[PDB]
């Protein structure tokens, strides 16, 4: 259960470093510092305005931005679901 | 578990072909190419701006668009939930 | 499992009759016919733009609209969660 | 199961008192009265427009508002998930 929570933190930092690099210069309010990034990725992770509010405007500059965001969503939603059941089994 | 993941991909391509056909000419940024469709159907699948963002503007041209989108949502949300538990049982 | 699915349909029709009555005259695009209602309640049920997009504008006319929507959300989210596990137990 | 539901109500009132205090004077429509707060915290709890709708505009005045909202989200989403499974185990 704790191994999954650690794995998520590692994945979350790698993607926030990557996003900062790719979309920072073009989208500064969303991916400027690594701090702005980790916040935006959590927002995308909870699904809140992920497409109409972040991905669609980003794709208007980077047409393949979906190759980054869609897998990140599928991964973090699977990891969170796997982490959720870990607590369920332990009880 | 893998049989459900394959079934979802087949259903996702059939609906992405159908939407392209029905709402393509009228809503090109959302359903123009099959690719544009697959992206918008995933957005609808995650529930992100499905109604206010997509369905409501579409229904202003196609008043029965809800006959397509509502079942797609109920189906994909059931399939994902069934796929989620498949991994849980196997653990 | 089927008893819960029937219970939800009964609850969904009662609330769509009630909403049509309360907020129809003031909010016609959202609660005009019972048809417009059943669509909006499903949108609220999936959580899509429930507060900023429906409840907050409604409360600007009906300050207690939250007494209707919040319980409907808590009820339908519990019923769907109970219906979800029903399929899980049967497998 | 009932102990978790009581714990959530206590946590929801403490955060609703805190938010009222911190973001009340600056954001009155969202955190003016404790009542206005309890409604906005539930909206954030369901994830509806949490970031683009509330947190991002709040952070434009209080740059560290994320220290309050992100943990509240992680806590209430864990508590609700734990409360959900409590009913599942008892069945
Ligand atoms: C797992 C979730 C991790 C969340 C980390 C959030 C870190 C946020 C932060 O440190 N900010 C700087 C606070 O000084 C806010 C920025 O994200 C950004 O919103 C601003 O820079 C305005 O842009
Ligand atoms: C299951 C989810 C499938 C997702 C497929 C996305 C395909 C997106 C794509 O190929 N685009 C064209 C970029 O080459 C982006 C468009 O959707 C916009 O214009
Ligand atoms: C469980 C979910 C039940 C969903 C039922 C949807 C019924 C929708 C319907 O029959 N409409 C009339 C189609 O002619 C659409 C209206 O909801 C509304 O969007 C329009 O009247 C524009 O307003
Ligand atoms: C747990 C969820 C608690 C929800 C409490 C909602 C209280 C809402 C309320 O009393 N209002 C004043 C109407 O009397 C509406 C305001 O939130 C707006 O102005
Ligand atoms: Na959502």
């Amino acid at each position: 259960v704790g191994s999954v929570a650690a794995l998520l933190t590692v994945v979350f930092y790698i993607a926030a470093v990557m996003a900062t690099n790719l979309y920072g210069a073009t989208f500064p309010e969303w991916f400027g510092d690594l701090s702005k990034s980790l916040y935006t990725l959590f927002q995308v992770m909870t699904l809140e305005s992920w497409s109409m509010g972040i991905v669609r405007p980003v794709m208007n500059v980077h047409p393949n931005a979906w190759v980054f965001f869609i897998p990140f969503i599928m991964l973090t939603a699977f990891t969170v679901l796997n982490l959720a059941i870990g607590i369920i089994v332990d009880a």
